[PDB]
């Protein structure tokens, strides 16, 4: 077994994101050292078994740090992750780590699991191109450990069909959607999504977009948004042959920046957004709205417009106790 740890250093935080295949995890420890030596490391977090990210707000931006995440199983066993660091990558002593050959920009992955081993991929925006390929397309597939970047933003990942699992992906540059579900169940497991929204069409991004009907997106492992975003998840408002139900389950997620709303459901189409364990920087009620209900409209026949924010309804299965500041 192993744990693949990556980070994203921004000006106001260092985000940790990992995937692991450790069995029956009961706790996870986050270590940080001011040197490359693990011996000097201090435990800076004690996490539950399901978290796959961590936001470090205490590190000096001007200084290099090294990080490790250890998983602890019920049977007393411990897994240690690779070191991740804000210092440049070593040319020496570093652990060898392969990427799947199939990890390429524009790849179509079908009926398997690929581990991209922390590489960076990217393709420029669709809608500003032609019939532009998603940087990765999944058909009943899983992708792990991928950094996505491109100046002006890159295409996100599509779940074209079947069930898709997207584990420990860091979206450093987003055009409109980090991930689009056109299939059955799309599951986001940890990962980090950045967008300083000052390079699309002026219009706010939708990190997770759902266009398939009878579809489900699952957000878990404390998937984290950073920068400024439009929505975290959106059932397509004005799709061709628009309809539902389109479902969202957030098991855990964090928003460490500004956002216009968490989830956008079409009430007239039976969309159900279930939200639990959501953390938002500076959260006050209505700031931002969490679950917004919309009128779901057919393409070309109007605008999908905002009803308002709702709690504890058929479409907005979320209570105020589900949402807290960071």
């Amino acid at each position: 077994d192993d744990t693949m740890l990556m980070l994203l250093k921004k000006d106001n935080a260092t985000y940790l994101s990992w995937s692991t295949d450790a069995g029956n995890v009961v706790r996870q420890d986050v270590y940080r050292s001011t040197s490359s030596a693990q011996a000097g490391s201090e435990k800076i977090a004690e996490l539950n078994s399901s978290d796959r990210t961590f936001t470090d707000l205490t590190a000096n931006p001007q200084s290099d740090y090294w990080y490790w995440v250890d998983t602890v199983s019920g049977n007393n066993s411990v897994l240690k992750s690779n070191a991740a660091s804000t210092a440049p990558a070593p040319l020496r002593a570093a652990p060898l780590k392969a990427a799947s050959p199939e990890c390429k920009a524009g790849a179509v992955i079908k009926d398997k699991t690929v581990d991209c081993g922390g590489i960076t991929l990217g393709l420029s925006c669709s809608g500003d191109s032609d019939k532009q390929p998603p940087v990765i397309t999944l058909e009943n597939a899983t992708i792990k450990n991928l950094r996505i970047s491109e100046k002006g933003g890159s295409d996100g990942i599509h779940c074209k069909s079947g069930n898709c699992r997207i584990e420990n992906v860091i979206w450093e540059d987003i055009c409109e959607d980090a991930a689009t579900n056109l299939g059955k169940t799309m599951t986001i497991v940890g990962g980090v999504a950045h967008n300083t929204t000052n390079g699309p069409g002026g219009k706010p991004d939708k990190v997770l977009q759902q266009n398939a009907k009878n579809s489900h997106t699952i957000v878990q492992g404390n998937f984290t948004l950073t920068g400024q975003h439009g929505k975290l998840w959106r059932s397509c408002g004005d799709c061709t042959n628009n309809g539902g139900p389109r479902n969202l389950t957030i098991i855990s997620a964090t928003v460490n920046g500004t956002i216009d709303s968490i989830a956008g459901v079409n009430r007239n189409f039976g969309d159900v957004a279930e939200i639990r364990d959501l953390r938002i920087k500076g959260y006050k009620e209505g700031k931002p709205p969490v679950c917004e209900e919309f009128n779901g409209v057919e393409k070309g026949k109007g605008k999908s417009d905002k009803y308002g924010e709702f709690w504890d309804t058929k479409n907005c299965k979320v209570s105020r106790s589900n949402v807290k500041p960071l």
